[PDB]
């Protein structure tokens, strides 16, 4: 009935879902102390869960100014500003929070991830080390998907995944166990928040179309954790399966809904990313659970039975670093939308390129563009006189930093061209102007590598020692382009330099990409469906399914 109780009751009704049970309380905190950093910040915090981000930043910014020593606040300010699309000021707040809590791993991880996204490489080495050590000591505050950006072995990655999983598993009682059906068509489920204009939808669409057509004994179920975005993918995907909208259903309710349909094999296409909902899988709604295609590494999770990769991106040499039993498709692990008619792009000038000159490009998100990957790309521009680096536009002053670094490396900043965000059909068209795609290490082009190749642009890569660092390589290998996989950085530059400065050889290579594009099984979704569908049937029998 008075007073820190007030703000208290707000702190866990709110992050327990029920927010106006919550609201009613802060507003009464304000009742006792009118505008008080600890209270203010909290109004602020409702707004945020209430999706009213814009209001939040202003409130939080007032509190912060009155309490520039308060790190709880600094963190909430950052969250807000971030979700109010103020990238650079969001990192500012995260920085101050870190100043104020050096040992707090959660905060260190946050700031490392946010800095990579802005290519702010200040003290990166230290930050990276810290974050890895936090994984190492099993206090992994570290979010596994962000963790993919660090130069960590498959061992550390497994450590980081199993840490998080085990925390989730402890906080949760599974559903009563069940078993794969003996008789009758196989119910195969896929959960994701990518069923629309997102990588996941974009890679699986033509696959599921093919499955509907070719594997009529497999009953496909898609469990959409995101609403309809009005894209052709969402429609196409809803056309090729039974698509359940489970958006804004609780973890529990979703599992219960998955169970209600008797799914036999449930694929997680989420994965440890945003919009995840791992706690959904922890409830074991299905008797056999599989990790595939969405998160490029191990789940760590004991609720995860299998992982699906391929002989290249998940070689036997890597098997021990996955908690799942490993399964493999007959070619690349990644499917793609081979219905895509690549449009003609607007001319070079309209795309902001010069007319003459070799155009190298890399369209990965900013967090993949790390010191090592950039240096090596710029290393190519130096030796090739004419040439040009085409990149995606990133948030905040990321582009500015890259320019400054380019100059810091001894390259005219005018030589990097920044494509803004374009809807898929128009973006994809931009590849016809690119001469060579320059991959990133340790976090490869995934979907984009596939995009690039589909339009006929070759991808140069350095297959590393983890799954995420071998995705570009798996495509090149399964395409038959083994000379696009090079041993190391020096070989990369050497190879790309040789290519760029020899237009003759370069054109031969585009030509060769084309043949393989249509010849190999990598881009032959019918074949992919057959393989996939057959692997599913076997897996089920190995669990008790008696077909028919
Ligand atoms: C950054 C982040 O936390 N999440 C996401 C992602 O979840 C999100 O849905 C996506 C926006 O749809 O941005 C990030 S891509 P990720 O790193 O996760 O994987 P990627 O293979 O990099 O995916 C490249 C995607 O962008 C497409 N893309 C890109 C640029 C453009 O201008 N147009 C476009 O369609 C490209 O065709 C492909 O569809």
């Amino acid at each position: 009935q008075d007073f820190v109780a007030w703000l208290m009751l707000a702190d866990a009704e709110l992050g327990m879902g029920d927010t106006t049970a919550g609201e009613m309380a802060v507003q009464r905190g304000l009742a006792l102390h009118p505008g008080h950093p600890e209270a203010v910040a909290r109004l602020g915090r409702v707004r945020w869960t209430q999706q009213r981000h814009a209001e939040a930043a202003v409130l939080l910014q007032q509190a912060s100014d009155a309490a520039p020593e308060h790190p709880g606040i600094a963190l909430w300010l950052g969250h807000a500003l971030e979700d109010a699309g103020q990238a650079e000021a969001a990192a500012a707040a995260y920085t101050r929070a870190h100043q104020l809590l050096p040992e707090e791993p959660y905060i260190t991880a946050q700031l490392l991830n946010w800095r990579r996204r802005l290519c702010d490489w200040r003290a990166l080495d230290v930050l990276s080390a810290q974050v890895r050590a936090a994984v190492a000591q099993g206090v992994g505050a570290v979010e596994p998907f962000a963790f993919l950006s660090e130069d960590a072995s498959a061992a550390e990655q497994l450590a980081c995944a199993r840490t998080r999983a085990q925390a989730i598993a402890a906080s949760v009682r599974p559903l009563a166990p069940t078993r794969v059906r003996s008789k009758g068509p196989l119910r195969v489920g896929f959960v994701s928040n990518g069923f629309g204009a997102h990588p996941t939808g974009l890679l699986t669409v033509a696959l599921f179309e093919a499955l509907q057509r070719r594997q009529p004994d497999l009953q496909m179920h898609l469990f959409a954790t995101s609403g309809d975005d009005g894209s052709t993918l969402r429609t196409r995907l809803a056309q090729a399966s039974t698509l359940h909208d489970v958006t804004a259903l609780g973890h529990l309710a979703t599992a219960k809904h998955i169970r209600h349909h008797g799914i036999d094999l449930l694929f997680d296409l989420r994965g440890w990313g945003g919009g995840g909902r791992p706690e959904v899988f922890a409830l074991r709604p299905a008797p056999v659970q599989v990790n595939w295609l969405a998160y490029p590494g191990t789940s760590g999770a004991p609720w995860m039975d299998y992982v699906l990769g391929d002989a290249f991106a998940l070689p036997p040499a890597l098997e021990p670093f996955y908690s799942e039993h490993v399964l493999r498709l007959q070619g690349a692990f990644q499917p793609s939308d081979t219905s895509r008619v690549v449009a003609e792009p607007p001319s070079r000038t309209q795309c902001g390129l010069p007319e003459q000159g070799v155009v190298l490009c890399c369209f990965n998100n900013s967090y993949k563009l790390n010191p090592q990957s950039m240096a090596r790309m710029l290393a190519v521009l130096r030796e090739v006189p004419d040439s040009v680096l085409w990149l995606l536009s990133g948030p905040g002053e990321a582009d500015a930093r890259l320019r400054a670094f380019a100059h810091a490396q001894g390259v005219d900043a005018q030589r990097l061209v920044f494509m803004p965000k374009l809807p898929h059909p128009q973006y994809l068209a931009r590849y016809r102007h690119a001469d060579l795609f320059l991959d990133t290490h340790p976090y490869n082009a995934h979907t984009t590598a596939s995009d690039a190749l589909w339009t006929g642009c070759p991808v140069l890569t350095t297959p590393g020692e983890t799954f995420a660092a071998r995705v570009a390589g798996s495509l090149n290998h399964h395409l038959g382009l083994d000379e696009m996989n090079v041993a190391d950085d020096a070989a990369f530059v050497a190879k790309a330099v040789a290519l760029a400065s020899d237009p003759a050889a370069l054109t031969a290579l585009h030509a060769r990409v084309d043949v393989l594009r249509r010849a190999s099984g990598v881009f032959h979704m019918d074949g992919f469906a057959d393989d996939f569908g057959a692997l599913l049937q076997a897996l089920a029998r190995r669990h008790g399914w008696l077909g028919i």
